[PDB]
């Protein structure tokens, strides 16, 4: 029993963090193979940060520009090219620790680990949900750009976000590891802010859910609702609109509760109209959206507690 | 700039994860040099549980009796010992992946990163701390039995936890690792239950420490006061007394932010007293108590957004 924000462990991931310095710039690069992935403003300078221009920019470096330390050892790079907003640079050597892996770009509403790391040295581990504004409210100090999110399935790691800048409200935005960023933020210093966020509907019901399967039905009620009506709702609340497809996808939670999809709406809407009268669930006042269906299933019981 | 319950990076605790098999009973064990570390209840049947001698199972069992599997290899049990409730497993083989190590006795009130395992499998990794009243909110099935709790100092692994049981609110109970408990449980079936818990007030402080040096004083007061007028108040709402060594421990989150720590009790009284008015701290519409002064430290700027 029990029900905690669970991070995958890290230890694939750290075996591949590394620091990368370009002159006086030091950040965290990932190196799979031969390959170490990294922020391609590594290679500005402050004032550069106000109008770079990164093609610019890079045809004045050569290999040697770079030094990439991983652990006490130095590695050396011979090659280097721009994809995106990464830099990819070629080393000497192959990572030992490199463990079978994938580059994914994952969709809004879903959750992935963060390695927080500083000067290619991991110091922590926490678990984010891509916001749908394409933000994350993550956790992070100067000196963690590059700093990677991930998923693992089997023993692949399913390496999905690296960490590029934080925005005016504190939350925080970067790229898939194909160098492209999530929402329409850039790399270059601009009077950019996160477009105002939604709360995640699909992820407070797989929730509501995994409080079922854990034993409490408090919030429950006698009503069922239509997908329309329920929407209406969450307009007036700024909740996501939900579609059919979110209904099936909460398929196998419904069969293992016994609880339908649309009286669990009914319920969630019960909920948002009254509050919840000094009451928790899982332990929290509030309806926590950072949950997937697919979080609720690898943490849950697969036994509900009738 | 953010907030987050983080755990350590798990990767030197997955390489000391194996599994120990008594007859038709499977849980986690620690591997360091060549010692398996494992709960002694391994050794029941659901039957003894009701009332097990553990010395009278023990003897009857030879070191061919365990078998140990560290991924697809089969270590050889060449020695067993009991210690409190702990089985210390002699082996063929030292590992290799052996960290740098200590075992610790943790304090009520101090934070540490668990790591789920399942059949010697790490599964997640998320933070705890031990409550005044010696459980831990964790999240575990059955199979958990024997992951690891851990703090990490430079490279050194403090181990401080061994998961063994399920209480009946939900929380969990465990040992150190020489095997003794924390709190007044055993390892047998009882009608056992968590005492009644408190809110731990040190972290409170620290929490609301973090959300100055993060930015925010919407909570502040003009006010102070004595060691002896809070504590009147902190028992009327189940908070822990605070100390004069307590107040001496936030003298450093006390001096980055100018606030005295006497100033902070009363603006802690005065939200106990008024709650929040429907505002948050740190993303959060409670007071949280799973934060040290270290975590705090470890995790926030030490220059405060003033
Ligand atoms: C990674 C690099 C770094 O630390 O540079 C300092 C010498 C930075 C990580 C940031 C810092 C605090 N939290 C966090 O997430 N990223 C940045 O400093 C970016 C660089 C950048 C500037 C302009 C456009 C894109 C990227 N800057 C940044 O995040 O701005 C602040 C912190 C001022 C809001
Ligand atoms: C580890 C071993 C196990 O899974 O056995 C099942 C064959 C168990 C971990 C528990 C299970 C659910 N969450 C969790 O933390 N521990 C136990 O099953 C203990 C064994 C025990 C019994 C009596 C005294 C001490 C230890 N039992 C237990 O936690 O009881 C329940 C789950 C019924 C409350």
């Amino acid at each position: 029993s029990g029900f905690r924000k669970m991070a995958f462990p890290s230890g694939k991931v750290e075996g591949c963090m590394v620091q990368v310095t370009c002159g006086t710039t030091t950040l965290n690069g990932l190196w799979l193979d031969d390959t170490v992935y990294c922020p391609r403003h590594v290679i500005c300078t402050a004032e550069d940060m106000l109008n770079p221009n990164y093609e610019d920019l890079l045809i004045r470096k050569s290999n040697h520009s770079f030094l990439v330390q991983a652990g006490n050892v130095q590695l050396r790079v011979i090659g280097h090219s721009m994809q995106n907003c990464l830099l990819r640079l070629k080393v000497d050597t192959s990572n030992p620790k490199t463990p079978k892996y994938k580059f994914v770009r994952i969709q809004p509403g879903q959750t992935f680990s963060v390695l927080a790391c500083y000067n290619g040295s991991p110091s922590g581990v926490y678990q984010c949900a891509m916001r749908p504004n394409h933000t994350i409210k993550g956790s992070f100090l100067n000196g963690s750009c590059g700093s990677v999110g991930f998923n693992i399935d089997y023993d692949c790691v399913s390496f999905c976000y690296m960490h590029h800048m934080e925005l005016p409200t504190g939350v925080h935005a970067g790229t898939d590891l194909e160098g492209k960023f999530y929402g329409p933020f850039v790399d270059r210093q601009t009077a950019q802010a996160a477009g105002t966020d939604t709360t995640i509907t699909l992820n407070v019901l797989a929730w509501l859910y995994a409080a079922v399967i854990n034993g409490d039905r408090w919030f429950l009620n006698r009503f069922t609702t239509t997908l329309n009506d329920f929407n209406l709702v969450a307009m007036k609340y700024n909740y996501e609109p939900l579609t059919q497809d979110h209904v099936d996808i909460l398929g196998p939670l419904s069969a293992q509760t016994g609880i339908a999809v649309l009286d669990m709406c009914a319920a969630l809407k019960e909920l948002l109209q009254n509050g919840m009268n000094g009451r928790t669930i899982l332990g929290s006042t509030i309806l926590e959206d950072e949950f997937t269906p697919f979080d609720v299933v690898r943490q849950c019981s697969g036994v509900t507690f009738q």
